């Protein structure tokens, strides 16, 4: 019939979940991510935004276990951690369009 | 993606971001249900929940409908629920 109820903290620690997200540029950086791993300066490039402001969603993302971060050669590339919190955006997207 | 969707998108999020609100849209995903049945299955006072329904209402996340002598709530779409069971999935790692 009707389930569960997670605990409490559960319901909190996604509650965050979806609050971290829920940023038109943190979803933008979300959509970037999906495709390819990225560099700071190649999001300010893609998203027309400047650096201070891309950081600061970049932490906040990180902060909530969104994303994380990782040497490549010479730059710091930005990941997703799991590629399935993409399709909390692109349904939040598809929900908002179909409307 | 415009602007305006991306927008959209984001106000979406924030109003599904309370956790009573990820416990309705849990309900309703199995089973439209009257006011008294979400009543019950959360544990909460009659009020709160028509408050928490009344502004998933105006978010767009869940609509009301007769059926019979009940008004029962629904969610408006699909997409909502996946939302709220990824949420969920990835909180339950810790």
């Amino acid at each position: 019939p009707a389930p569960a109820l997670p605990s409490r903290d559960v319901l909190e620690t996604a509650g965050e979940l979806l609050r971290a997200l829920a940023a038109p540029l943190r979803i933008a950086i979300v959509l970037q991510l999906k495709q390819s791993q990225r560099c700071v300066h190649e999001l300010v490039d893609a998203l027309d935004v400047p650096q201070p402001l891309v950081s600061q969603h970049l932490r906040i993302l990180k902060q909530a276990g969104v994303v994380s971060s990782e040497r490549a050669g010479r730059e710091v590339l930005y990941r997703l951690v799991d590629h399935h919190l993409a399709h909390i955006v692109v349904d939040a997207i598809a929900h908002a369009s179909e409307d």
